[PDB]
């Protein structure tokens, strides 16, 4: 039958476009966190009636939906350089304005609660939602994106409020309780509501039960370099998240493992030498019952060749963990099955 | 022989990239002034021993030259988002320190003053510039140029300081103390150091001498649409600005101009529909002793179709007066002949 899809398309990253202009990255800042800041990937909803469009992110790792006022401040705020909701043009909209506050490690982004239906992959679900009216000058006015769309968990929601996915569920129709993530090796990505697409994966999915209540985490048995386990022996958390563009770990574990693979460091990335890295091993992570590999195609791109791997020492409520993000998902079909309360796995295509 | 040359490269306007982006154009702010706000070209020029490159406008509407600075204070300033002069960098820096305040409509730019070789089209001149601390992030942290340099007089130099042609002329060899301007009907662009590239003109050019000491202004006749001359009667001023886009007037005179065009106003620009565009009649400057016209191909570009004529009060200094932007030159190669004090025109090809 026909699906219900959600288009992903390509934007540059803030980062990207900071080096096409030609930006020292060094002489930044050192930068309730994802920064979105090499996000490469958005689709687009509608909010109110008529449907007033906007450029988001669909990110695993949040449970709010967000996006810029039309009472932005004028110049004072940085928001009004992206699309406004302006619910003045929406019939369907409902009055909330009990205060919201997201904080960032670059910036507090400030504004006020909001109800409305959103219409995003084909349907209508009502969502209570942010009006944003103070934002970050750093990242955000680089970003090609409008707005935040959470496919989290009620537990991570800023105001307890009902994820756009939940609501997806309560009210009205889908034929099974998940969504997956697709990307293409390369305008190219797609979201599917209550299903996946077959035309995009081959053999069979595998299932990994979340480990906790409220977040896409599940356990990690152990990463294998070449043949032989270096680090995650006893055990650690995964996190899968659609808005991370590339795999994470504690720097503790990402020494380890860019050492084994002779990648010396720069400051602000791992690099290794062009001509040396197709020679680089393959990655694989031990996913409940498969091992999920990853080759030196996989996560490359005279001696300026950077990788898609990084550090990221999350903060102890999540806990220190890995973070499974766009680059994993690009060679593995995912789906979040959020009936069953596990992440499941395939082969993409 | 072999010429002089700065290539002109095109970039998106700051004013395009926000409507890329989906932006409100009535929603910002009402907006010692050029924006540039509709600057779409650029060049290149070195800073110092080993040269540090930034991506410049070249503007014959003002007579400084300043780059971002390394000492911008991090985050705070949002200049640090471009490529900084590093002075530590270069053996032939010189300090100076002499705070600079460059006032636009949108915000102050602050910073101050250092000396160093400028390699520009292919020469070194020792310049005195301005390194910038500080910047306003509203048009500033969208620009894809990094810095502007002037090509106008001392005159209209903050800090009195010589204008890098100025110097040009004094210290080393030119051929002759001129400089011209081309754009291509569309990377395309040239300014040409000591001279007019015959390639990129046909028949003769005509002057017409600057009437007033220390700018490029001149005096025009009339103002003639179809046959018959409709403002500027009694003459009326022309300043000829490289970092201007279009052709602008004294709101006076605009408004008359349309009226005639038939091109209904939006409160943004001046439109007509895309179907009534080729009927609309010939504009001609009468500049000097020849007559200058712009078809209706020149100043166009189903219903959504707008032009490029604005409005713009020039304060009294300078006075009211016209400005014949880049898209005159684009039709009217221009020449500026600072040995004669003149400016002179050729039909571009
Ligand atoms: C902004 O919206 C929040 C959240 O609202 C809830 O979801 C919306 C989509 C609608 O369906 C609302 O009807 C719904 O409340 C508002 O806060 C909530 O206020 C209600 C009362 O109006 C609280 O309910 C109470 O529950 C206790 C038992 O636990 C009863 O004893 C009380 O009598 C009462 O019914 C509810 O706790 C509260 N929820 C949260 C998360 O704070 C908020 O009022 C609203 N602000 C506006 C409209 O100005
Ligand atoms: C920053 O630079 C400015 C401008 O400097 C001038 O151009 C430079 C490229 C160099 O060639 C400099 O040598 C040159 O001065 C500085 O200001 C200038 O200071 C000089 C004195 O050092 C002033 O000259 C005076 O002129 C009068 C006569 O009119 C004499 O009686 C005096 O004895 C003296 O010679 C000059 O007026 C002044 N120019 C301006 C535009 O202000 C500035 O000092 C410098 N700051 C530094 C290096 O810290």
């Amino acid at each position: 039958t026909t699906f219900k899809r959600i288009f992903l398309k390509r934007m540059p990253s803030i980062r990207e476009s900071l080096k096409e202009r030609g930006v020292d990255m060094a002489r930044l800042g050192p930068e309730i966190l994802t920064n979105y800041m090499d996000t490469q990937y958005y689709g687009e909803i509608g909010i109110g009636t008529p449907p007033q469009t906007f450029k988001v992110v669909f990110d695993t790792g949040s449970s709010n939906v967000w996006v810029p006022s039309s009472k932005c401040s004028r110049l004072y705020t940085a928001c009004v350089y992206h699309k406004l909701f302006d619910a003045s043009d929406s019939s369907s909209y409902k009055h909330n304005g009990t205060e919201l506050t997201l904080r960032y490690s670059t910036g507090t982004v400030s504004g006020f609660l909001s109800q409305d239906i959103i219409t995003v992959g084909g349907i209508t679900v009502t969502q209570m939602f942010g009006e944003v009216t103070e934002m970050p000058a750093l990242p955000f006015m680089l970003a090609e994106f409008d707005g935040v769309v959470g496919m989290g968990f009620i537990e991570q929601a800023i105001g307890r409020v009902t994820p756009i996915f939940d609501n997806i569920i309560s009210q009205g129709v889908l034929k099974e309780d998940v969504f997956s993530f697709y990307y293409n090796r390369d305008l190219g990505g797609q979201i599917v509501l209550g299903g996946s697409d077959p035309q995009h994966y081959e053999g069979n999915f595998h299932y990994i039960n979340l480990i906790k209540t409220g977040v896409w985490q599940i356990q990690m048995k152990g990463v294998s370099v070449g043949s032989s386990t270096l680090l995650c022996e006893d055990g650690c958390l995964a996190l899968v998240d659609t808005g991370a563009s590339y795999i994470s770990g504690s720097t503790s574990s990402i020494e380890k493992l860019m050492e084994a693979l002779g990648a010396k460091k720069r400051l602000f990335d791992y690099v290794v030498k062009c001509n040396e890295g197709p020679t680089l091993p393959d990655i694989s992570f031990h996913l409940g019952g498969k091992e999920y590999t990853l080759t030196s195609a996989d996560y490359v791109f005279k001696k300026l060749c950077t990788l898609a791997i990084h550090a990221m020492d999350i903060p102890p409520p999540t806990g220190p963990t890995w973070a499974l993000g766009a680059t994993f998902i690009r060679k593995f079909y995912t789906e979040f099955d959020r009936r069953n309360n596990r992440i499941g796995f395939a082969l993409a295509r």
